[PDB]
């Protein structure tokens, strides 16, 4: 599990195809390594408080560990 904490301002993803819902987000670092970003991702800036779901196997439908979490 990630689990980091977003910082006001930081960049994160969404995964249209894979996300259980809208709220389901991975850290740049965690996308840039996941099967996510050749799908139909979603950015978003965090307010703040927010945490990464890599390694959340409730949170996507495929692909729920990128590689430096498998
Ligand atoms: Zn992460
Ligand atoms: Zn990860
Ligand atoms: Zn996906």
């Amino acid at each position: 599990l990630c689990g980091r904490v977003f910082k006001s301002g930081e960049t994160t993803y969404s995964c249209r195809d894979c996300a259980i819902d809208p709220t389901c987000v991975l850290c740049m670092d965690c996308f840039q390594d996941s099967v996510h970003k050749n799908h139909r991702y979603k950015m978003h800036t965090s307010t703040g408080g927010g945490f990464c779901d890599c390694g959340d196997t409730e949170a996507w439908k495929t692909g729920p560990f990128c590689v430096n979490h498998e």
